[PDB]
């Protein structure tokens, strides 16, 4: 589901921006 992919992507991109 797209709405869940937002929640998934948020953690992924946050970790991406982290470093």
């Amino acid at each position: 589901p797209m709405k869940l992919l937002k929640r998934l992507g948020k953690k992924i991109r946050l970790a991406a921006a982290f470093k």
